[PDB]
């Protein structure tokens, strides 16, 4: 990947919410030497959200004691007693290597999050596990992970949300060590998924109102929905979370945007948040990838995006997404191409493997319009991005690579007004991925695509009528 974070080597997995220290973002992420094997937390730093500097392991795997997802906060006020400004983290670990014993262990750092020390006794015990007898009880005790901590300014205390089987548990604490159980958060459509890597935060909307947001990585594929990140706007009152609407909204409609995490930006923590996700999907994550053979590593993170909460008619709010602005600083060349009308298909006179392409498409009677990226000159390979019916789709099927096929997960789609007769697209193409930001960023589709060396072309196509392709600009991107 030219501009997507990847591990120097090994298996990359769940990113952990970055903390801000030493004037930079300290990102942590699950890492293992063996693909889908046990591991711990590794560390990387980024000043702009694009380029990263890897620092190695920070919370190592220990004999039959791996470290799973969690979160870290800067104890500015020294509420935990490990020193003012100490970086305090909570992570799920299966005690004694026993899955039903998975509980939350605390780790702390006094050097801005570079080295950590472990607290021998877990701060949030899995009592369910030490009583689970029936299959149901055990299955439930085996889903108690990914603690996400948030400082509730209004109540002056720490609140933590933990993922369970189809529900989320909440705990509060004044010192990060002594936690008090609160009321679970239940949602009605369990076909949605069961809550992993939950997110909890406060953000101020474009109208100045403040809001809480509870989210989590799901798996609603069974009901035609994403396997990414869903969120419920609402309020946390210290006892329970009140979702404004029990039907959640989605942040990505692509195949690969899992275990996403968000964090407040440096320049505007209350209104703008940054977000990054592991670009993989458990339907096929456990396998070797092209990069394994070519570079000895497996997995990359998504591009970092900026989020903001916008008010909607009726009084509800929704998040909008956009590529981190800093990406612009890595643009090495900018190519504009003349507007053109095409009826059928046309190959653009440009080739590349890592770039961003923006364009507008307008049509009338056409029943399908789109653009193909990663097009091989032999015409057999390409990823299609277009509008059809009520879908703004991304079809990576024609890009399936022998020995690494992503089939049958080929056509992803975001909802789009079926009456739309034009659309704006901003597409980020890298060596192993395609990320599509639609229109104003309300819908985004992120997916890994295994492009071959020669998959460099771009073509335009329509079905059922001509379309006018305008404002075509391609920005080549170079790494650091």
């Amino acid at each position: 990947a030219v501009y997507h974070m990847t591990p120097p080597s090994g298996w990359l997995c769940n990113p952990q919410r970055p903390v801000t220290t030493h004037g930079a973002y300290q990102l942590y992420y699950l890492h293992s030497d063996q693909n889908n094997g046990p591991g711990g937390w590794d560390h990387a730093s980024t000043t702009d959200g694009v380029a990263f500097t890897h620092h190695g392991t920070v919370m190592p795997l220990r004999p039959d004691f791996p470290v799973w997802s969690g979160s870290a906060v800067v104890d500015t006020a020294n509420t935990a007693g490990f020193g003012a400004g100490a970086v305090v983290a909570l992570a799920t670990q299966p005690t004694d290597g026993v899955r039903k014993y998975q509980e939350q262990y605390l780790y702390w750092s006094t050097d801005g999050g570079f080295t950590f020390t472990a607290l021998p006794d877990p701060v949030i015990v899995n009592t369910d596990g030490r009583a689970a007898t029936t299959p149901a009880e055990i299955e439930n005790a085996e889903w108690f992970r990914d603690p996400k901590i948030h400082w509730d300014t209004a109540r002056g205390e720490w609140v933590c949300v933990i993922g369970r089987l189809r529900y989320a548990a909440f705990y509060t604490s004044p010192n990060l060590r002594d936690w008090t159980l609160r009321r679970n958060f239940d949602y009605p459509n369990h076909a949605l998924g069961g809550i992993e890597c939950p997110d909890l935060f406060e953000i101020t909307a474009d109208d100045g109102t403040r809001h809480w947001v509870l989210a989590a990585s799901m798996d609603a594929y069974g009901i035609g929905l994403p396997m990414t990140y869903a969120y419920w706007t609402g309020t946390w009152d210290g006892e329970q979370f009140h979702a404004d609407d029990l039907t959640p909204q989605w942040l990505d409609w692509g195949w690969d945007w899992y275990a996403a995490v968000t964090w407040p930006s440096i320049d505007a923590p209350e209104t703008k948040r940054l977000a990054i996700a592991w670009m993989n999907n458990w339907k096929y994550a456990a396998r070797d990838v092209p990069t394994d053979a070519s570079d000895g590593y497996n997995g990359q993170n998504s591009i970092v995006r900026e989020l903001r909460l916008a008010r909607q008619p009726g009084g509800w709010y929704t998040l909008l997404s956009t590529p981190v602005a800093a990406l612009t600083n890595y643009v090495t060349a900018t190519t504009t191409l003349p507007d053109r009308t095409v009826d059928g298909s046309a190959v653009l006179p440009w080739n590349g493997r890592a770039y961003e392409i923006e364009l507008d498409i307008a049509w009338d009677t056409a029943t399908n319009v789109g653009i193909s990226v990663g097009r091989s000159p032999d015409g057999t390979r390409h990823t299609n991005i277009g509008k059809y019916g009520a879908d703004l789709y991304v079809d990576r099927g024609p890009s399936d690579l022998a020995g690494y096929s992503l089939a049958p997960y080929s056509r992803a789609a975001a909802p789009i007004d079926p009456g739309a007769r034009s659309v704006h697209l901003r597409i980020l193409v890298d060596t192993q991925s395609v990320e599509v930001f639609v229109n104003a960023g309300h819908t985004v589709l992120s997916q890994q695509v295994h492009f071959a060396e020669g998959d460099t072309g771009i073509s335009l196509y329509t079905d059922g009528g001509p379309a006018h392709f305008t404002g075509i600009v391609v920005r080549e991107i170079g790494q650091a």
